[PDB]
């Protein structure tokens, strides 16, 4: 432990999601005895400045992986001098995107320090956080003034300064007693929120704050002093209260961490407190974690905050607080119980009180959801709170929120009701019930075979025994009727699948090589036993046919290859040129989108130094329909031969709603120059309409994904999925049959260090999830299945092998027996892309041989979707001459490599079919994990997901840094000589072409943006109104609008 209190401020860069490393040193920084007040990711420079100068910090710890770094720093030191923080120290993360020469830029600039991956090698991670933590250790205290005047007079960094001489004893006596004089005249309304742990204290505390800003129109200055008693031996603590606090960013609000003992509150608060009073504030608002009655003799209101989960009815007579608190909130009401928790506590305190004369409804208990966007129980408690307040000395105009009445919070919008809770569960046992069917079935089957093949033999040899058709009879009714069926056709099947062609219609089944041989493109099992017959039509069929597990189409597609490459870099010019590039002379237009950061954040380009540096980076910048339309120009996006991708999730209604509108206008252009003259309004709508049946595409929108580890989310999730629901509902009503909804993704997680059986697993559960969600909603099975893709990646792990054909039969059959929907809905259809984490920046030329070998498996399992990784993936992003070299391996497999002639080579392998097995049911294991967790989202609460990831990504370091698990090139075979984005133009032609568009709609703007958030409020359908909003809209518009409807994502320590 240093000197000094060593306080930081950690936060990502804005739009950069790559929060793995930044929560790595906030922990190192934690465990040396420092203070760390956490931002989270995705956070502005105006943000990081205002907490560290009212946190009154030494250090500020800020990674950036997205780019736009040097500008990003330039205006933190800018904004740093001009607000009294130049004392404060700026630390550039372990990135090796900064080269040298923009390190010794931005260091002379006014940056403490930006370590080099060097500096990384050389000193050690804890060596940098060492280095960083001991050039912080300086004191504060004196940069405190000594007279009261500044802060009286409203000086907010004065305050903050004083507050950290004050926490430090290190003011003057004469200067205190003054102090606490100012603040007894200033008579200021203090109201304590404490709470039991994990309550939702601070996710409360921020909503209310929310409420009073929105009540009195910001005209109410209140500060918010947060105590967490994180405070270990070593001096290090972590002050994670800010991190959920959204409403605090604006002038009149201020929030101080404060780090206590874990033993013992010290004689400070009632300092800090005085010195907010005397500060001239409206409300000084006091909260704590897990409750601590510790504060209720420092605060003029209490507020005990807990969750329904309290136990028996008589454990709430030994919580103290419940005799003290003048309001008492139920958060987080959605939970089970929670209604009976209300009369328990509302009986409680009623009790406590002695109060039988009233009614127990009357007693000051609130049922609040702070995770629900304005939610009427936070306003009920909110409307308590402020005539309390009022009563007690306070100044409040009239109320411009809605002053209902009422105790709980009028329900919610219930994703997965707590009777499917167990969906996971039963669909194990869907499956597993499928499997004993296969063995009995099988068992039946191979007997019924075995008595008329030893009834036939006693007849050649004279002697009968009729009993023994008396025994096969009987086989016949207890073999089912589909089994019986399936073997009936078999002899019929096999004649099919015998000759060169399928016979209408015809196929080829035969491929001659060049020495003569004929390749069967499905070849048939010789089995003679038809119980082994039996059992593989059920477990494993033909291609084409349930359980579809050697995929889910007949033959392979002659037309389009799975190949669909990654696009999308600067403006929609060039990416426009990117896509022509890679679909270059084929009929196979499958192009693959990438929007940088700040489209992937809904947020439009900006002159702003934040956000500007961000442009262009790392993917197409998309602001405005016409760029959109600029993208995909010359594309023909109706055509049946042309499908597009588009990877985006927070912002994926909109930026959908921008890509139907593209492909709606191709076809209105195109009748307006095959005939001269535009459409009439009859034959518009005609054309409209065909565009949203015919159209093929995927976009990704995977939300639950974004709260899994990647952290991209910018809507609250619950929202998203009500707009997800809306989109779904949209495709039905208009028969967009061609279009995929949400590609259900897993990727992401594979990248954070899941094993292939997690990842499969979770991203499975997370589809059934949505299908869940979508049936409580009304929804038909058959509408919103056949809309469903799905995204995995593929590694070196054995389990990769039979990934896509375990997916596709446990879909399979669930679908058909627990959901019972159509053919078109049992069948999975799945996106590969070859493993980012087995491509490695030692040795890159080794990274083709993997990135083959794993397209290999993945063609062989027949995959609906393949995307090849550059070899030099772990450096930059893929080249002009490195993406052909990607390209080219998909190539070689489908056209040159014999094996691959086949088209379900898989099939009948031993390895095969019990490694399917095996995964399939390990699969099915962690389905009833997930399930006694309270299914995806229950376990969502606890971080299982997260927390099992993490623990996978641990174990796989632990084996690879050790040498257990041999990486070629890595920790092996290391080589003896080797010792080791976006135009300037681009940015400002976005910037030109936003304003251009903005101007073009100037009258239209205002107008739609509010048709759109009272769609949101008369709970509409909100990808309705987008399809219009789009057109004199932008992205930024248009996300900022649903922000005041739909609030922003909460982030989570
Ligand atoms: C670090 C960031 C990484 C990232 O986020 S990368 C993510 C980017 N996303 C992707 O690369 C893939 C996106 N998803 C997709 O392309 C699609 O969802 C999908 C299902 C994988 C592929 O779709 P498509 O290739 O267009 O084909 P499709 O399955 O939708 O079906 C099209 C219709 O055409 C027909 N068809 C196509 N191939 C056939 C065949 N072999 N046999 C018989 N019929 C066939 C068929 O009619 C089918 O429609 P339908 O099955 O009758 O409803």
């Amino acid at each position: 432990g240093p000197a000094n209190k060593v306080r930081f401020v950690t936060a990502a860069s804005l739009f950069d999601g790559h929060d793995a490393s930044i929560n790595i040193m906030r922990r190192i920084l934690q465990s040396q005895g420092c203070e760390v007040i956490h931002l989270g990711h995705n956070r502005s420079v105006q943000e990081v400045v205002t907490a560290a100068l009212q946190e009154d910090v030494q250090g500020i710890a800020i990674s950036s992986y997205q780019g736009g770094h040097v500008e990003y720093f330039k205006y933190m030191i800018d904004l740093l001098r001009e607000h009294g923080g130049e004392h404060i120290q700026v630390f550039g993360g372990g990135g090796g995107v900064i080269v040298p020469d923009e390190i010794r830029e931005l260091q002379a600039y006014g940056v403490a320090r930006i370590y080099s991956p060097e500096d990384g090698q050389r000193m050690g991670l804890a060596g940098m956080i060492t280095d960083m933590a001991q050039r912080c250790d300086i004191d504060l205290t004196r940069y405190a003034p000594t007279t009261l005047d500044t802060v009286v007079a409203g000086d907010r960094r004065a305050l903050a300064q004083l507050i950290t001489a004050l926490e430090n004893g290190k003011a003057d006596p004469e200067l205190v007693s003054a102090l606490h004089a100012q603040a007894k005249a200033a008579a200021v309304p203090v109201l304590g929120i404490t709470g039991t742990g994990g309550a939702g204290k601070s996710s409360l505390t921020d909503e209310l704050i929310r409420r009073f800003r929105l009540d009195q129109d910001d005209a109410l200055s209140i500060a918010v002093i947060s105590i967490d008693p994180s405070r270990r031996k070593s001096g290090g603590a972590l002050l994670g209260d800010r991190i959920r606090m959204n409403a605090i960013n604006h002038p009149n609000i201020f929030m101080r961490s404060l780090a206590t003992r874990e033993a013992g509150i010290s004689q400070a608060l009632p300092d800090v407190i005085a010195a907010c009073k005397a500060a001239r504030f409206d409300l000084v608002i006091v909260e704590t974690s897990g409750g601590d009655a510790a504060i209720v003799p420092h605060v003029d209101l209490s507020l005990y905050v807990m969750t329904p989960e309290f136990g028996a009815a008589s454990q709430l007579e030994k919580i103290d607080m419940l005799d003290f608190a003048d309001f008492v909130a139920i958060n987080k009401f959605d939970r089970k119980g929670a209604q009976d928790a209300w009369r328990d506590v509302a009986k409680q305190v009623q009790r406590n009180r002695e109060q039988w004369h009233s009614r127990a409804e009357d007693m000051p208990v609130y049922g609040t959801q702070a995770s629900r966007f304005n939610d009427d129980g936070v306003t009920m408690l909110y409307q308590g709170l402020v005539g309390a307040l009022g009563a007690r000395g306070m100044s409040l105009k009239p109320g411009t929120l809605p002053n209902l009445e009422g105790r709980i919070s009028t329900g919610q919008n219930v994703i997965v009701p707590p009777a499917r809770s167990r969906y996971l569960a039963e669909l194990a046992d869907t499956v597993r019930a499928y499997h004993r069917r296969v063995v009995a079935q099988s068992k039946l089957a191979r007997e019924r075979q075995q008595l008329r093949a030893a009834h036939d033999m006693l007849q050649g040899a004279g002697h009968e025994s009729a009993a023994l058709e008396t025994l096969a009879s009987e086989r016949d009714v207890s073999l089912g009727a589909v089994e019986r069926k399936l073997l009936a056709m078999w002899p019929q099947m096999q004649q099919a699948y015998s000759g060169d062609e399928y016979v209408e219609i015809r196929t080829g089944l035969i491929s001659t090589t060049l020495s003569g041989t004929k390749i069967r493109k499905v070849v048939l099992p010789r089995f003679e036993d038809e119980g082994e017959i039996l059992k593989w039509l059920m477990r494993e069929n033909v291609p084409g046919s349930f359980p579809y597990t050697a995929g889910v189409f007949a033959f392979k597609r002659e037309g389009e290859d799975p190949t669909r490459m990654f696009a999308g870099e600067g403006d929609a010019f060039r990416t426009n040129r990117r896509f022509k590039l890679v679909s270059e002379g084929m009929e196979a237009k499958r192009l693959s989108t990438a929007f940088d950061s700040v489209t992937l954040y809904g947020e439009d380009p900006h002159e702003r130094p934040d956000i500007y540096g961000k442009v262009g980076n790392s993917g197409v910048s998309i602001a405005t329909l016409e760029d959109m339309k600029v993208l995909y120009d010359g594309f023909d996006l109706t055509n049946p031969s042309t499908s597009v991708s588009m990877t985006i999730n927070g912002p994926a209604p909109t930026i959908l709603a921008m890509f139907m509108n593209t492909a709606i206008d191709q076809q209105i252009d195109r009748f307006r120059a095959d005939n001269g003259r535009d459409p009439t309004a009859d034959e518009e709508a005609k054309i409209r309409a065909w565009v949203l049946q015919n159209v093929r595409g995927t976009v990704q929108a995977d939300i639950l994904k974004e709260d899994q580890g990647q952290n991209t989310c910018i809507f609250s999730t619950e929202f998203s999925l009500k707009v997800m629901g809306d989109i779904q509902e949209y495709f039905v009503h208009h028969q967009v049959r061609n279009f995929y909804s949400v590609s259900i993704s897993g990727y992401h997680i594979a990248e954070a260090g899941a094993n292939p059986i997690s990842q499969l697993a979770f991203t499975l559960a997370n589809g059934f999830t949505y299908v869940e969600a979508y049936l409580a909603r009304g929804m038909h099975i058959d509408d919103f299945a056949p809309n469903l893709s799905f995204f995995f990646s593929n590694g070196m792990d054995p389990e990769y092998s039979v990934l896509g054909r375990v997916a596709r039969r446990i879909w399979a059959v669930t679908m058909r027996d627990k959901y019972g929907a159509n053919d078109r809905s049992q069948k999975l259809k799945y996106h590969i892309q070859t493993s980012g984490r087995s491509l490695h920046a030692q040795e890159i030329d080794f990274n083709d041989i993997r990135t083959t070998l794993q397209a290999l498996i993945a063609i062989y399992d027949n995959c609906n979707s393949l995307h090849t990784n550059a070899y030099d993936e772990a450096i930059t992003t893929p080249t002009a001459e490195s993406v052909r070299r990607a390209l080219a391996i998909q190539l070689i497999i489908n056209r040159e490599w014999g094996v691959a002639k086949c088209e379900n080579p898989n099939q009948g392998s031993f390895l095969i079919e019990e490694l399917t097995d095996l995964v399939e049911e390990a699969v099915l294991q962690e389905f009833e994990r997930i399930a006694e967790r309270g299914g995806v989202l229950g376990a969502m609460e606890t971080g299982y997901q997260r927390g099992k990831i993490q623990e996978e990504s641990l174990y796989y370091e632990q084996l690879k840094h050790d040498g257990t698990l041999p990486i070629i090139g890595v920790n092996t075979f290391r080589n003896p000589n080797g010792d080791p984005r976006s135009s300037e133009d681009e940015k400002q032609s976005q910037l030109h072409r936003l304003t251009e568009f903005h101007g073009a709609h100037q009258a239209d703007a205002e107008a739609m943006l509010a048709r759109l958030r009272q769609a949101v409020i008369d709970n509409r359908n909100v990808f309705a109104v987008l399809m219009d909003a789009v057109r004199v809209c932008s992205l930024g518009q248009i996300t900022h609008a649903l922000f005041e409807v739909g609030g922003q994502y909460r982030r989570n320590m």
